[PDB]
């Protein structure tokens, strides 16, 4: 069980009742053989449900009316089976709250030349109720994704499986909760923000904690359950001698431990999706949150450090949206470079909290060491090195008036040499096109040091979830020209700025 | 003494060489004569500095330069005594980041018609060297204020005067700094906004330190100071007995006063001029402040309740805005209405922080009670009734996209009864127009329920106020009517947001 | 000896006091090594002065205060060493009136695999420390410009370099000051404009002085001065028969002279830079100023034919823009035409005025003919050839509402015939992408016939000139298409005509 079982797809047929109480039967019995083959062998990311007909106005505004109010409901895939007058569709379009993609099939896929007649062509007409019913979108300036292809292709089933996977994004996003344990770091500006603004846009929610709070919760933590989590450590874990028991830093593991459970607790209680830290707030607390971090991540959390909820809601939707998806979704920020002609590569990390879900080693490094920021006992962590392949970096910004999402192709890389002395895990990659071109245009484009990095999720993937929320997708990747990306920019933002 | 010894205004003189040196010789001395007169006689807020006449493109750009540069300018009042070419100003203007008044005077009041002759004419033609000046300020669109009127006229003088002022409330607010004890409310939107917005257009910063920090201050606090300002309390209030020396709630009052101790070492080591608290986050301290925030707030200090910093923010500015004027400025949320025919009120008041500069009695009350809200100890707070008078009171909310000032002028009265039950301060005043118009106004218009209340300033200075930082002004007085009230807001929707 | 010498740019290196003062202690040090290299090494336009640390929000505002005031001061160039909270940048940046660039560098170049702790990634992280700076300048819509690259990365100084020649020529451009010999030729459109609209956008002043009072000062000169710059002459350039002492028009050569020594003494007495005439006003004059106009545009002088000020600004600019750089910058106008299937020729010149500093010969030919454009005496000129290479034509135009920089990059070549029969010099050019498409574009555009013409400066320069002053640039070159082209056109017109 997942949550995309918790929701479903309605497959949504147009037509008319001019029509044949058969003919409504033949095209009846299409649709759920179509649908019942999709739901079976297509693979798609949840369960296609066939509704009746929409064959007249009344019939069309109750399947929307409807539509709304099922909370399962993430979206409707509408086929054009026959010509079905798009005025039907209307009122029912107008009160759509939940998304739409036009599936342009048909029946068939050879046209029976021999044996076609008017029987046929009164019946298997998508190739125009199609076209009329995307004029109502355009007209209404709705975003109607749209799909073409014969059901039975599978390029067709990847990309209504990969809209599908958007629309259950959109609704999960509706209900996540971000619980902030203490305020923004002072005097930064990127990681700032309405929060009033992103619940508006988005749905989802910014509420901050005490510290104090947290702390009650994890000094009530027994040491029973303490030492339990601390040998599920050893048992996941490579534990490093001083980590180890009789370690002169073993109580340290045991407290990371306590944060750990303490956290987990008040998160599970509040009914939280994802949180934030501030390590210029950490009264009551023995040390900066770490590890309790890093296997929270794990365990499908959204998180950024510094008050940074904006990344720490990403995080989390985009953990979400990667959902039966190969590859890792991690909080993650650029910190160091190394210049080499025709090497280029960036090193990425954060002061303690890298999702080990990216990692190589079948078991990380768990380590104690000292952590000047903060001013607290040397927290524990997991060190390890990123998986190899294609990724993205996503940046989500507030630019006062709107959101702009960056992202930026990448390739990781393996590390060329050990980095015995570096006591946090790392990610390493090459940005595209190449890594000044890459920094500048996102520099221009005011990209946050804070981002989201993913091998599971791809560019495609952001495309469709920039156009599901109608917001600017600012993309840096091998075809990228500064020249081009800068004209984009402007033109973009007299278009968006409405 | 006052903030306004540390600011001047320069009086710069308009003119060119196409009659001079001895003409230029003339204006030089009309000049001197007017400036000393008006900083002897006129009473302005702050000192005016006559500066070298500005005949040429580079004398005026230097002055601009200088005006820049120099932190005491708080803005040029421009008396174009002769012509003066406006694209001689051009590129001073275009730099000059202070605000600009012309003073659209005369040397003579009276015109002599028996003695006019050329040469009068060449050397008093502000009548259209400050027309020609008016088009290069509408033409660039910049905001310069004008005031027509003979120099010796004492209605003129009040005008420039009140321009002067809201001149140093701008460069103030461009040092102003906001302290926050905790994040806002959770679930509350009119008190959240964009801080970053805030800065880049007000100048004044606003930044969160934990409860903590602010605990470990007040804990540090020694017993004699403690004691020495109970003992100011003793000889300021009218110590109820629970509060006096074998008090039941006498070490509720003591406690009191290291709080405020503790605050105002801390606002004063950190630079603050203003300060938020929430009652959701109150770890370490014995109780919410409340007599603290309020002898603060008398003090000079702005405040604004749950992490309220727009409004803190305000106070401070008011306050500082009416700095030498019969006084009274102070936090204020609408409590409770009185619903009568011809006799609608509404009593004003908050859960503990009302600022004594508006109280009528020159003794409060220094009580201490029960405070559920918070679920700390019963705080010590100062029981009054409010001044009777013509008041404004103003909010400023952050519309998402800009900035919108909304002011209600009101008229507080005498409560017709006691409130022995009322363990609060209390104001209570009629709305204008009307407390169902005034109140629906109010909300269409989104107007926060965290309010400044003032005696000491008007709607003109509000008017002054919002046109300096340009942004809208929303207006409900005596003449407001709805039809209209929401015509101007559809009207300045689209005006201001571009 | 340059005007590059009379500015200097502002190295300024952005951190916090998070770690600090011994990590403040390194980056100090990190910032004087890479500006001392740079300074002795780099051979950038003008000098780099290293500031103290921006480390505090006063410190910070106070370089920005600084560096408007100080007229030498043409940008800043920041270096974000480590992470630099930015709202500590906010009031700064606000009142800044100077140009910004990111230099987005690194103290190491490769990356110290076997060292890197926790120290090093808190003293080097340019990487996201750079990309929170950047947001600033994106979300308040300021022009930052960015380089990323190694601080010893000979590109990046190039382009850093590149920058600061923008830098420069805005600040003397705010200087520069023509002077109109009369009025625009009569019904004429491209050359007409809004001087008041020009000066306020880039800051250069046009103002008319009659021909009469050039007329005064060029009879005022000495015969033994007028004798004295005809030596000159014979030395620097190959006399015609009919020009020599004997010679028919050897009184028109003695005239040329007076009025160059006349217009010269005008324009260095006013402290002017660039100038224009007009053929339909030379009353007083012997004949139109032609030898004159060359001689002093190749000392540096601005000029445009017929009052086109525009076009005489823009040369001066671009003269100034190309100081140190192999050279050559002319007044151009497109002549005639030659049409032929793969060698498509545009002749350009001017009746009299097209500068030697873009000759080929050595010695260019001083002649004296007919001109009847103008009705006055034979007036001399110099004839030449132009150098041959890449080159670019550049116009700006006034749309009404805005500027538009026009730029077409052509290809001189050498002339495949002689011209016997032309009294005037000529630039032979193949315009890119063709003629026809390079013709229609510039038609489609509003390209005046009066430009710029260069060999030193380059599309890329221009680009940067454009930005720096916030008007759209129209690029004609090989990759030009007209339907992409129209595109363009379109897009800019909505964003740049906000
Ligand atoms: O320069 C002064 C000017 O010439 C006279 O005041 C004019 O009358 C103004 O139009
Ligand atoms: O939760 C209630 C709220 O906290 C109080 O009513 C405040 O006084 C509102 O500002
Ligand atoms: O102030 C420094 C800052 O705390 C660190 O560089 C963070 O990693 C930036 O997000
Ligand atoms: O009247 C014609 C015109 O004056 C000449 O052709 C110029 O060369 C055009 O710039
Ligand atoms: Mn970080
Ligand atoms: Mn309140
Ligand atoms: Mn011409």
């Amino acid at each position: 069980m997942t949550i995309f079982d918790n929701y479903e797809v309605w497959f949504v047929i147009g037509s008319q009742h001019l029509y044949g109480p058969e003919t409504l039967r033949q095209v009846t019995q299409h649709a759920e053989h179509v649908v019942n083959a999709l739901n079976t062998e297509a693979k798609l990311p949840c369960k296609l449900v066939l509704k009746p007909l929409g064959t007249t106005p009344d019939e069309i505004t109750a399947i929307c009316r409807d539509a709304n109010y099922d909370d399962r409901c993430a979206g409707l895939v509408v086929w054009l089976h026959t010509f079905s007058p798009a005025k039907m569709w209307i009122n029912g379009l107008t009160m759509l709250n939940k998304p739409l993609l036009q599936f342009h099939t048909q029946f068939n896929a050879a046209l029976p030349w021999d044996s076609i007649d008017m029987d046929f062509m009164n019946l298997n007409q998508t190739a125009h109720g199609g076209r009329e019913f995307g004029f109502i979108g355009a007209r209404m300036r709705q975003q109607h994704a749209v799909v073409t292809g014969h059901w039975q292709d599978k390029q067709a089933h990847e990309r209504i499986g990969s809209w599908m996977r958007q629309a259950v994004s959109k609704q999960d996003t509706r209900h996540l909760k971000v619980c902030r344990f203490g305020d923004n770091m002072r005097e930064v500006a990127v990681t700032d923000g309405d929060k009033v603004a992103a619940q508006i846009k988005f749905g989802f929610s910014v509420n901050t904690w005490a510290v104090g709070d947290l702390v009650q919760v994890v000094n009530s933590i027994s040491d029973g359950d303490v030492n339990a989590l601390v040998d599920e450590y050893e048992s996941c874990y490579t534990m490093t001698p001083a980590t180890q028991i009789h370690g002169e830093k073993r109580q340290n593991v045991l407290e990371a431990a306590r944060i750990e459970l303490g956290m987990k607790r008040f998160l599970e209680q509040g009914g939280f999706h994802a949180f934030t830290t501030t390590f210029e707030d950490l009264h009551g607390l023995k040390q900066l949150p770490g590890l309790a971090v890093q296997r929270l991540m794990q365990q499908g959390y959204g998180f950024a450090g510094e008050g940074d909820w904006k990344t720490a809601a990403l995080l989390r939707i985009m953990k979400v949206m990667s959902t039966g998806l190969q590859g890792g979704t991690s909080f993650m920020e650029d910190y160091t470079y190394h210049f080499e002609k025709g090497n280029d590569l960036v090193l990425g990390s954060h002061m303690l909290e890298v999702c080990p879900s990216i990692a190589v080693e079948e078991k990380p490094i768990l380590d104690v060491q000292h952590l000047g920021i903060g001013g607290k006992d040397d927290p524990a962590r997991l060190i390890f090195n990123t998986q190899t392949g294609p990724a993205i970096v996503a940046s989500l910004i507030d630019l006062g008036d709107r959101y702009r999402l960056l992202v930026n192709c990448i390739d990781t890389v393996k590390t060329p040499h050990s980095l015995p002395k570096l006591p946090v895990a790392n990610a390493l990659w090459k940005a595209q096109p190449d890594l000044p071109t890459a920094s500048e245009a996102w520099i221009l484009a005011g990209g946050a040091h804070h981002t989201v990095f993913s091998h599971a999720l791809n560019l495609n993937d952001m495309r469709q979830f920039a156009e599901m929320h109608d917001i600017e997708i600012t993309v840096i990747d091998n075809d990228t020209r500064l020249p081009a990306f800068k004209d984009a920019l402007r033109w973009n933002e007299v278009y968006y700025g409405f």
